[PDB]
């Protein structure tokens, strides 16, 4: 099963920079969403969930086919809440209908990370929408009620190692859980991309509690929370070393996250040898916009 990247006909960097800019301007505009968090976090999660269905064994799932647009995936219980992100991106796709769905969904994640003062994420175009019968079944995204061993084994399906896992999880600096979406009671939220997930894990006073949905979560005296899969990163000695590394090195975290996130978003895609180089988009701030 081979998915070959095919550049949207006649498009180049500046076309995609226009899409980035539209997403970025809408992020700035629609600032009230989710108690003034804005849409950055949910767009990052969307980009991860459209990519996280991938299976290295047969190259099913992944970001290439844009299949989140289909009911079966759109309605995956693991994707509850992501419809807000889809609706946010709707007007952008209407403005730029030439872009593929996979390209738009992944680019939304990139734009969100960057506009939230995260690292630059190189991004490649060429995902091509595939038919409804290519939509992966529900159940390929990870459970949150599990331990480090579950996390490690899960991510092997996505060809991610321990450092890549720990780095990717740092996106949980962002946003929050919503009891009605996932069965987890949200704590303090952020909308700036930092290494604070690691600092919170190491520095807060955590207590294991059972929430009103009957699920276990770790809660701090200051009002933050960790999923059991988050907290597993300080229960496992291999993960803990890396958590400490990122808590003590912002730049290393940024560089490792950027690599892992691009790789996550590109898993399953064959880029021809004469494909364009990855694009590094300028932020609104860098453009004076
Ligand atoms: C073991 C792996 C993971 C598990 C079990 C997990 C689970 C969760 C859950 C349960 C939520 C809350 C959803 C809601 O209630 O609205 C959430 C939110 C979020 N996740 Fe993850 N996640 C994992 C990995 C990741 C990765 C790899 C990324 C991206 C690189 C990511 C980015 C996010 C973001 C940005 C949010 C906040 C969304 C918002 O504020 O609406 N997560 N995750
Ligand atoms: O420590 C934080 C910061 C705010 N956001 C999250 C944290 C930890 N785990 C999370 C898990 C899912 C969504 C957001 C978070």
């Amino acid at each position: 099963l081979v998915h070959v990247a095919s550049v949207e006909k006649g498009r180049s960097y500046e076309d995609f920079q226009k899409v980035y800019n539209a997403i970025a301007l809408k992020l700035r505009e629609d600032d009230e969403y989710d108690n003034y968090i804005g849409y950055g976090p949910v767009l990052v999660r969307l980009a991860w969930h459209i990519s996280g269905t991938w299976d290295k064994h047969d190259n099913t799932g992944g970001s290439y086919g844009g299949t989140y647009r289909f009911k079966k995936e759109f309605n995956d219980p693991s994707n509850a809440g992501l419809q807000n992100g889809f609706k946010f991106l709707e007007p952008i796709h209407k403005e730029f209908p030439w872009i593929s769905s996979g390209d738009l969904f992944s680019l939304g994640g990139v734009t969100a990370v960057q506009e939230m003062q995260g690292p630059k994420i190189p991004w490649r175009c060429g995902r091509v929408d595939t038919p409804e019968d290519t939509t992966p079944d529900n159940g390929r995204l990870p459970d949150a009620d599990k331990d480090a061993g579950y996390v490690r084994t899960f991510f092997q399906r996505l060809n991610m190692n321990d450092r890549e896992v720990v780095a990717l999880m740092g996106a949980h600096a962002l946003g929050k859980t919503h009891l009605k979406n996932s069965g987890y009671e949200g704590g303090g939220a952020n909308n700036v991309f930092t290494n604070e997930f690691y600092l919170n894990l190491l520095n807060e006073d955590w207590k294991l509690e059972k929430n009103d949905a009957n699920n276990e979560q770790w809660d701090s005296k200051s009002g933050y929370m960790m999923l059991p899969t988050d907290y597993s990163l300080i229960q496992d000695p291999k993960y803990l070393s890396i958590v400490k590394e990122y808590a003590n090195d912002q730049d290393k975290f940024f560089k490792d996250f950027s690599k892992a996130f691009e790789k996550l978003l590109e898993n399953g895609i064959t880029f021809p040898k004469d494909a364009p180089s990855p694009f590094i988009f300028k932020t609104l701030e860098e453009q004076g916009l």
